[PDB]
């Protein structure tokens, strides 16, 4: 036909059911004084075709009552049969029609739409959108606007109630299949994203598997731009690595797809330096061994083990280029100093300390920021907070004695001396690996 989106929905079709349920008396608010009969007339007319005309002066009236009104109820009755058109099998062909010649008349539905009870503004987004992606009546300003709009944004963002939060998320996603649209969308991943999410973890640990799902999906969507994708992976990242989680624990496997596939994406050639990503999957998120127990299973859905397998190689090939340094960078990087080889290695260090005299020893001078960090952000002696130091005091001390140069920026950045009080503390590891940190520079102090 002409899309008539959103028509498997059970849960929509139940909302649906709870809406033309509540009857409305048009003739009486005809009478009383309420509504004037044309609207009121043209929609008691209506109400029957539909629940028992062509479309085109039918709409006109409606609006109008819609704009035209004070009874909430009323519009809402309204919405829904402008929504039981755009679906009705019969016109809804129409409807669309109506406004694809009158694109204004969408623009004004608009105005009286998204508004009052949930419900109200549910049909309302549902009708409105039904349209935005239509054929040809395209228009973000719109979009943009209804991105921006509370009322469905809240619904949107309340997780606790799925049914809604449910469609909304499907509304959206509908739109994002609109590529033009999909700049719009990303524009504000900050209102939907997290939420996005949320309803991940959640779902980490067939409604709930529908909202997942359908949550991925709209990302999934986005997430086709390089730089989208550039961007959700380095500014939603625990999350992202994330998803692997669920693609584990899940089933459907039209989840796992979902993720399995955005992962790729993430990595496509496409993403710039994707090479990152594909460092942080394997170190920053076990992608590796998670993908190894995957690419092994029952997906009857083939593309899948594809997928899977495919993920599989990249990730594996990655992992040979990996040097130990890596390793390094992602502690460092990610803020999480250990205890591993690597650090107790004269080696590891033998060989990438270079890496740390680097532009202007960036990476030293990143090593310093940290170690400086820990000291007053926070300021917590608790296991974790208290590793670092010494993790750093660490690195720094060999950093320190191979290239005495650098004692300079530790004399410049400060952590020179940050450490000598370091000695005063309570942990011995710290002011110790303080200590061994402060009687090393000792010697590079002078002549």
């Amino acid at each position: 036909g002409a899309t008539k989106i959103l028509m498997d929905s059970t849960h929509f079709n139940e909302i649906r059911s709870i809406i033309r349920s509540r009857s409305v008396a048009w003739d009486a608010l005809a009478r009383s004084e309420e509504l004037s009969e044309i609207d009121a007339s043209t929609a008691k007319a209506l109400e029957s075709i539909l629940v028992k005309k062509v479309n085109g002066k039918t709409l006109i009236p409606l609006i109008h009552l819609l704009s035209t009104s004070d009874n909430e109820d009323c519009k809402k009755s309204v919405q829904n049969l402008i929504a039981e058109l755009l679906s009705s099998d019969k016109y809804g062909d129409d409807t669309v029609k109506f406004f694809q010649e009158d694109p204004k008349q969408l623009e004004q539905l608009f105005d009286v739409s998204l508004k009052g009870d949930f419900q109200t503004v549910l049909i309302s987004g549902f009708n409105v959108v039904s349209l935005l992606v239509q054929n040809g009546l395209h228009n973000v300003k719109l979009v943009e606007k209804l991105l921006k709009n509370n009322n469905l944004i809240n619904i949107l963002q309340n997780i606790e109630q799925m049914d809604t939060c449910y469609v909304c998320i499907r509304l959206l996603q509908e739109l994002a299949v609109i590529p033009e649209y999909r700049d719009v969308i990303w524009l504000h991943e900050k209102k939907f994203m997290p939420t996005l999410f949320k309803i991940l973890q959640r779902a980490t640990d067939h409604l709930g598997i529908q909202l997942q799902y359908h949550s991925l999906l709209l990302i999934w969507l986005l997430t086709f731009n390089p730089v989208f994708a550039n961007e959700l992976v380095q500014k939603y990242l625990s999350d992202f690595l994330d998803l692997l989680k669920l693609v584990k624990i899940t089933i459907k496997e039209k989840v796992s797809r979902l993720c399995i596939s955005i992962i790729l994406q993430c990595c496509s050639t496409r993403v710039k330096q994707h090479k990152k990503v594909i460092k942080q999957l394997l170190l920053l998120g076990n992608a590796l061994p998670t993908v190894q127990s995957l690419s092994e299973r029952k997906y009857s859905d083939e593309e899948l083990r594809q997928d899977i397998s495919n993920l599989k190689e990249i990730l594996e090939n990655e992992y040979q280029e990996l040097t130990s340094f890596d390793e390094y960078v992602a502690e460092l990087d990610s803020k999480l100093l250990c205890w591993s080889p690597p650090h107790v290695d004269n080696g590891f260090w033998s060989d990438n300390i270079d890496e740390f005299k680097k532009d202007n020893y960036k990476i030293f001078r990143q090593l310093i920021e940290l170690l400086q960090a820990k000291v007053r952000n926070g300021d917590v002696n608790a296991k974790q907070e208290k590793i670092i130091i010494q993790v750093a005091l660490n690195d720094i001390t060999h950093v320190v004695e191979l290239l005495p140069e650098s004692i300079d920026v530790l004399d410049k950045t400060g952590g020179k001396a940050d450490i000598m009080e370091l000695l005063n503390h309570s942990d011995s590891r710290v002011k110790y690996e303080a200590l061994k940190a402060t009687q090393a520079i000792i010697g590079y102090t002078f002549k």
